[PDB]
């Protein structure tokens, strides 16, 4: 590496590693096209495994991103409208208030406070169906901002069925291979086993329980080098030569909502760069401004998604102008505005 990468990321790094008590990490900074890799500590502590490249970690949320790339590609492909009703897809779907929810409040958390966790009782599509027929919206749908699973899960659900395909089948056909993203997993097939890092909560190794829409939501699982692709195919989408994959992406860092300094895309936020970094809670309800139209895709913007299970913490930032991106992959979920901290220290002084 470039000693200035080296030297930022190392002295960010490690103090973060430190006052967080993080057992691994793995981070990338992405420069021009460039990947840089950086690794510490553990995968797995007890059986004394390094993170490596080659480690998979639960993203999370970062997951996401992924959801709403594919709900893209699917836009681009015209198998689905945002401005569709979530009942064109989901017939079933009778009870009155879902009587002008879209695909795209689905998809933004803009439904009108749909729950951010699908219950644990909800096992099948029975159960699933039950539950959002039950569900009694606080607001008017295109209102209010809550960020929530059960929302976007939903949304990814609905948005691949036109393709005939899983979920799962249609993130690895239509994303993860035309990307390369080959050990980026929704399952962790048992030859990838030797790669996956337990997480850790409260010092004990964990990794995420099966649940209801969690491919949909949180379930992805993928390494460093995978993760910096992603973020530089999210940071660069014009190289990508799948035509629907490169509008979705582009679709997916569309301005649909603002709340104060935050726009919502599909999976990605995004701020207007430069930021404030302070301008970067259990459940936070927050008023939404409709964006009418939604603006494409700002250059000069800081797009970022945090994400945590139970054992993890993730995070990835990147900034078109600036060819800059960043991913930090730790066995830890610590909190959230140490990795903002981080990652705009490292990309600040890079930029
Ligand atoms: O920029 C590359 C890369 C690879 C791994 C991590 C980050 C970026 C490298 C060159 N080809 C490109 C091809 C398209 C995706 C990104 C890559």
């Amino acid at each position: 590496a470039p000693q200035q990468i080296n030297d930022i990321v190392h002295r960010t790094i490690t103090p973060l590693i430190e006052q967080q008590k993080i057992p691994g990490m793995a981070v990338a900074v992405i420069y021009q096209g460039k990947p840089y890799y950086f690794t510490w500590g553990y995968a797995d502590i007890a059986k004394k495994q390094p993170v490596t490249q080659q480690t998979l970690f639960e993203l999370g949320s970062v997951s996401k991103t992924f959801t709403g790339v594919l709900g893209g590609d699917a836009i681009a492909r015209g198998e689905i409208k945002l401005s569709d009703p979530t009942t064109k897809y989901w017939p079933e779907l009778t009870a009155k208030q879902w009587n002008g929810i879209t695909l795209l409040h689905l998809a933004t958390y803009t439904a009108g406070g749909l729950p951010l966790q699908v219950p644990d009782e909800v096992k099948s599509s029975s159960d699933l169906l039950r539950f959002y027929q039950n569900w009694q919206p606080a607001w008017a749908p295109g209102t209010q901002r809550l960020y929530a699973n059960s929302s976007i899960g939903l949304f990814g659900a609905l948005a691949v069925k036109p393709s005939g395909l899983s979920f799962e089948q249609a993130m690895q056909t239509r994303v993860f291979q035309p990307l390369k993203l080959n050990h980026t997993w929704i399952n962790v097939p048992p030859a990838e086993e030797k790669n996956y890092a337990w997480g850790y909560r409260e010092g004990k190794a964990v990794h995420v329980s099966p649940g209801a829409l969690d491919a949909e939501a949180y379930g992805v699982k993928s390494t460093i080098e995978d993760m910096a692709r992603w973020v530089q195919s999210n940071l660069k989408p014009l190289d990508i030569n799948e035509k629907t994959l490169q509008q979705g992406i582009q679709l997916a860092q569309s301005r649909y909502w603002q709340t104060g300094d935050m726009y919502q895309g599909l999976g990605w936020e995004m701020l207007d760069w430069p930021v404030n970094p302070d301008s970067i809670i259990a459940l936070a309800a927050r008023p939404v401004k409709a964006i009418t139209p939604p603006t494409p895709a700002v250059r000069a913007s800081w797009v970022h998604k945090t994400g945590a299970t139970g054992g993890f913490g993730s995070y990835v930032a990147f900034i078109p102008e600036k060819e800059l991106g960043i991913v930090m992959l730790a066995n830890k979920n610590y909190p959230n505005p140490a990795r903002v901290d981080a990652a705009w220290q490292i990309l600040n002084a890079l930029q």
